[PDB]
């Protein structure tokens, strides 16, 4: 998928993961956003599009997936263990890192 | 499995690696060890809770386990060319790598 | 597989990617070379044998597979859009990212 | 999924067909659609919560599922031959189908 | 499986989610039934052996377990969410269906 | 596969069907149908290329697949219960339902 | 799955087997109950139910239901060897495995 | 694998279970136990090393971890009826068929 | 499978096994061996063709071939470990195994 | 399938690959032929029942379809590079080889 | 497994399609039979080590094979039609096969 | 692949064997060379373009193909073996076969 896609993955199921009231939900909804935030890492954003590959930019933009995916993984963990809230309270404290990238880069 | 367990399994592993005679129990104890690593990158440890999730802390402590996957991986590699002395020497070498991190957040 | 022989991967599929004039041959090759940088990430070169794990050196020896494995991605879903020429750019622009590894750590 | 889901997915693949420019992301985007559509049949909307499951208004609720996944198969055809300009004009008149039951259920 | 013992499997299993506590139970339940309906679809009853394929009788048997199908996967779906009293509520209102069907055809 | 050559598909193995003299030739050739006519569901047949897609006509064509794939998986029921030649007299009564489609449609 | 339901499965199945005309009846069938009976196995039954795991009654009743599978076994391999009728007395035979344990846990 | 890290997965996720606040741990440290049970059982212990293969010795510790997985499979079985705090307690009592083999062969 | 070719592969497979000069020639040949005892296992002997199938006699003959199957794993512990030698000893032993079945049913 | 059937499926998907306007359908119809041919390469034609197995012409015979499988093999890596045009041409040409052996041997 | 053991999967399974008296024991030898060929025409026989790989007896040897693995072919088509008569005489037929190949190369 | 690449993999392989010092380098090695050597087998090359798909050229050239793929496969077997130097004296005779095919035809 391409990352406006990608994107709206992350944003449909994170509105449906604060809505649920089970942890089958909300896990169904955690591991359709670590597809696609596993998928996203590889993309170059249009306010980027000129800097090169290593440029501090680009590897900061893929720090951000880096922590995305891991703070998916472990909201994951929390609704594996049937611990609804506790899963959910873990996907909300995920906005601060999609909120960094979105300031910077969208 | 959680962060603890993970221990539990990177630690148990590494004692057998240590003692084993053939290839087959160093190859299968260091397939273990790279499964426990791969899932204990994505946990937050317990000193650093409150930390932001793109704080230097944590940007460190991931670090440690892209060191950590990559000596098992390589490892592994010897231990598939059933070098055992070669292999069991290599997992030696990454102790420096869990030390460093229980000396900083553990 | 052993670094040699990933190079190897990079380097034969890199070349049929250019004289290619179907997108389908561009995503045969691009997935092989895909696996082969995913495999590589975790290789020790031999400038860099008596460095440490966490060295600043062997720090930008993963971060140069890292935009490497990106690169590809990215080459990929333009290819498996169907466009060949394009892909083709941008397997091309991988070259600036396997010249500046190569200079430093070959 | 639920009812209302399948509609984000339908909707939102139904956009990225409109704008896209290749039959790779076409036929992507309609299987997905497909999924949900067969997902859909089976759920009672609101307004039509306390009819019967053998009432008229269910029966032809069922109807137009049955027609728009017909209408979506024949479209993936289309996209399976490369015919993206004719998937896509398949793809626009889905939206009479669409409109049809949202006029009379919604 | 023949439809006297799709049948079977349907009482059998409905007669559990009356008597379950808990979700796993009901879940299980469901599924079987859900697939006891699916091949009963294809079949003929004695009682109308000898009507025509397109007949209005083998017609409205066919919409017997069109309904009674999607009833059984909304009824999973509750459960699934693991709405046991729901799920269960949703299977008591099955009987309407299996009740109708006999009343004509059995 | 387009609707001719789902066509071929019934038509040759209903053919082989005839001749089969054991189970297993009837068993394959009827699950050979079974997927054409799951498949030919979806089509438009070209008399009806003008009709709307909930048009009588389309509903009724739709109507004679199921019919069809009913019937089919009837008659694989007793093939699998190795009553050959009752498989094959309930696949000679499937002709009245290509017959009747035929005479409309085709 | 419920120890009760199991004993349904086993109960059903026998009927079926008792009334077959046909090998692979009797093989589903059979099939069916050995999968029953090992689910059974790990089950612990109501007047059972405060005795302790390691208890001579727990192990016996494990050790009754590995003895019905071993003869359930042991009557399907009669079915794959085509003895129709053979294979119809040995699941008769179960019956005396199946109330000897009934007298002493049921 | 190697007799003594089997007993190690053994008393490891028996500590695990008995810290555990949610049936999913639970199960899937039941499981791991089953599975390093099942391993075991093909060793041949330490102090058994000169017996014969067909001694009473090697046939009663078979036998031994033979008991242990019916044991453990009637534990999950419990955890998977979501009797958390029963299927804790059963694991609990495994401890008296861990001495009872160890006061003969550890 | 026929009892008599289960036999055969038993037979044959252990004149292999004395004869290898690898490890992994033994690992094969022990493996072919514990799947055909595990066929056997639900035979009937032709000399017990008349007794009950929960006779002393047909329980006695599946609980020899079980003693078999765990003797047989134990040789192929030994392989795994590299063991060769001692793996083609363990072999060996079998035959008094063999032997006392043959004694009482062949 | 059977030798005639095989020829049914040869003679129907070239006729498809004549009129086909996309590689999609050409692929699809070639690996078709490309699994009739690798069966028909086993049968005995009608004309050599009575030839010997090893005859020259039964070795004849089968040349004639390693030619075709090599041939068809060629067509599929034509049209899986998207050269449509150029995989009809290839399939045009597989005639010689159909009426040469039709010639000798049909 | 080596060119001996294929030897010995081939005259063990011939002999017993001769006796068999059921289609599933013909066809479960057959398929036996079947896999030992296609790993014997790989091998290089004794008497023909010095032989160069190109020369008139190895591509004799060769085809040698080729005849029996297609015969086999044939006689399991037989045996999948439930032909047991017929595929036995099959069967008996390969044995010109094996005779002219030992006569020249054993 | 298109018959150059599968060229490069037969030599870029054949020289790792070479290298090698344990059997799994070797094995996996061949086995790439194997799906290589199956791949290149339908090809026609240039200097045989021109020539019929029957002629004694083109029969040669597959001819080649079968004698180095019976050769990968009797290597790949001493591999399997961990008799490491056999399968590399057996990998460098291969190059006779490459070696007479490129004198003719490369
Ligand atoms: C960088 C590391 C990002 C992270 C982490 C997240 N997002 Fe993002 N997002 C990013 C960019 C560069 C863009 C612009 C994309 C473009 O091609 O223009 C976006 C966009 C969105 C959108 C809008 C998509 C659209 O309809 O056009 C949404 C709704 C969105 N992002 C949501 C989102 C969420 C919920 C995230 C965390 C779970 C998240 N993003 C992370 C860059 C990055
Ligand atoms: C950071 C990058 C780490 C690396 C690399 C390794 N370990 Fe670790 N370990 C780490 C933390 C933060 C903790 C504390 C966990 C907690 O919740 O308190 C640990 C813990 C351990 C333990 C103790 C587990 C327990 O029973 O409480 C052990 C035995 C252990 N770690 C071993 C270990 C080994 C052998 C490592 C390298 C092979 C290793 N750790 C790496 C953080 C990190
Ligand atoms: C570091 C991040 C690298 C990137 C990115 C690429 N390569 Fe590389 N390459 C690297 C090293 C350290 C080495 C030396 C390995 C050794 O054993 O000494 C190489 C080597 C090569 C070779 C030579 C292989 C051989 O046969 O000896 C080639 C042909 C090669 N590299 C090609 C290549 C290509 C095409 C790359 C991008 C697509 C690429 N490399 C990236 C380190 C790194
Ligand atoms: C009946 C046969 C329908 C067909 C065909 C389609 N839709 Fe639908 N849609 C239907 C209902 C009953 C509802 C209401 C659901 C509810 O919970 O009230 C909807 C809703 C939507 C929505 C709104 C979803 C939301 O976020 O609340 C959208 C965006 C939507 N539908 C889109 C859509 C598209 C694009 C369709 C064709 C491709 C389509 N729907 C078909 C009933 C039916
Ligand atoms: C028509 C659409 C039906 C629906 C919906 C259900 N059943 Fe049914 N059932 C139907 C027929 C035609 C028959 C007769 C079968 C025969 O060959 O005579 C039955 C039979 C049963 C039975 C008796 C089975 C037996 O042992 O003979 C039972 C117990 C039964 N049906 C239960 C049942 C339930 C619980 C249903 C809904 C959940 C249900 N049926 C639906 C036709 C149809
Ligand atoms: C509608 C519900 C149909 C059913 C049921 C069956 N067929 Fe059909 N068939 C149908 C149509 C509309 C057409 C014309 C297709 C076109 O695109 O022109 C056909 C065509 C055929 C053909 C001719 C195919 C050809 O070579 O052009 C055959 C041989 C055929 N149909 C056979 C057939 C059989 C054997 C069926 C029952 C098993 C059957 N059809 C069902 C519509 C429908
Ligand atoms: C012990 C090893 C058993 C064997 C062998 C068989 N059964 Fe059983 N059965 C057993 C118990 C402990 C129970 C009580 C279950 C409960 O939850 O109370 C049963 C029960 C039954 C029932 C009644 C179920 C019900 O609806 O209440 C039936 C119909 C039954 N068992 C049948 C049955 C058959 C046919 C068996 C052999 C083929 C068989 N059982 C074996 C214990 C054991
Ligand atoms: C026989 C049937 C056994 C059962 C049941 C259990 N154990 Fe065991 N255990 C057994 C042996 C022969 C040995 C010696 C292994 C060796 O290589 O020397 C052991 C050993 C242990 C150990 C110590 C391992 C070590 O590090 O030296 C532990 C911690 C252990 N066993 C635990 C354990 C538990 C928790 C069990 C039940 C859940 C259990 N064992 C069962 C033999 C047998
Ligand atoms: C009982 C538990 C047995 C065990 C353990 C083994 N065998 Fe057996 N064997 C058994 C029977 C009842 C029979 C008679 C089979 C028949 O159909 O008549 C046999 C037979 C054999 C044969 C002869 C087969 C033949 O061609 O007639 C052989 C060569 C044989 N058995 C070998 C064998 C070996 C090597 C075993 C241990 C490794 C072994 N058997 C175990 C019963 C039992
Ligand atoms: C030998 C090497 C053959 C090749 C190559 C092809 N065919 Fe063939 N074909 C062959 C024989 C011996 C027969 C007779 C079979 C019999 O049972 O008598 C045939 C038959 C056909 C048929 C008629 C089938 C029927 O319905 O009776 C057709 C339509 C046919 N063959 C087509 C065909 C095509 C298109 C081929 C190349 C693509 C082809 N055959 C190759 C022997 C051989
Ligand atoms: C050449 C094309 C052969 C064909 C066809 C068959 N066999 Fe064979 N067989 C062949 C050789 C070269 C050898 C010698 C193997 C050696 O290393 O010495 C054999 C051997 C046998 C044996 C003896 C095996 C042993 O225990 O040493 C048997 C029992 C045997 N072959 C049987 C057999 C049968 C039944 C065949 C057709 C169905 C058959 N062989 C074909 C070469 C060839
Ligand atoms: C015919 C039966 C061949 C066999 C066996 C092998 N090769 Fe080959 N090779 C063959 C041809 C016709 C060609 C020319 C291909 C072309 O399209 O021009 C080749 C080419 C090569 C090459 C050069 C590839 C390139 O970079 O252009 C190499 C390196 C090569 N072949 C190696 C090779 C090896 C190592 C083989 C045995 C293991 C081998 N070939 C077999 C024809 C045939
Ligand atoms: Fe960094
Ligand atoms: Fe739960
Ligand atoms: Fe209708
Ligand atoms: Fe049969
Ligand atoms: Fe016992
Ligand atoms: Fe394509
Ligand atoms: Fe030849
Ligand atoms: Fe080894
Ligand atoms: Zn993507
Ligand atoms: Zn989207
Ligand atoms: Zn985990
Ligand atoms: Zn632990
Ligand atoms: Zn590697
Ligand atoms: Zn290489
Ligand atoms: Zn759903
Ligand atoms: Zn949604
Ligand atoms: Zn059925
Ligand atoms: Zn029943
Ligand atoms: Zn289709
Ligand atoms: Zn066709
Ligand atoms: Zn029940
Ligand atoms: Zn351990
Ligand atoms: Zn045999
Ligand atoms: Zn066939
Ligand atoms: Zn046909
Ligand atoms: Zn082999
Ligand atoms: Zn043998
Ligand atoms: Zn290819
Ligand atoms: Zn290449």
């Amino acid at each position: 998928a391409d990352l406006e896609h990608n994107m709206h993955t992350l944003n449909d199921n994170l509105k449906h993961i604060e809505k649920a009231d089970n942890a089958t939900t909300v896990k169904d909804a955690l591991t359709k956003m670590q597809a696609a935030a596993q998928d996203a890492w590889s993309a170059t954003p249009p306010k980027l599009e000129d800097k090169s590959p290593d440029s501090p930019e680009m590897s900061d933009f893929r720090c951000g997936f880096w922590e995305l995916i891991g703070q998916i993984n472990a909201a994951l963990h929390l609704a594996k263990q049937c611990k609804v809230k506790e899963a959910q309270a873990a996907a909300e404290q995920l906005k601060t890192t999609c909120n960094a990238c979105h300031q910077k880069y969208r």
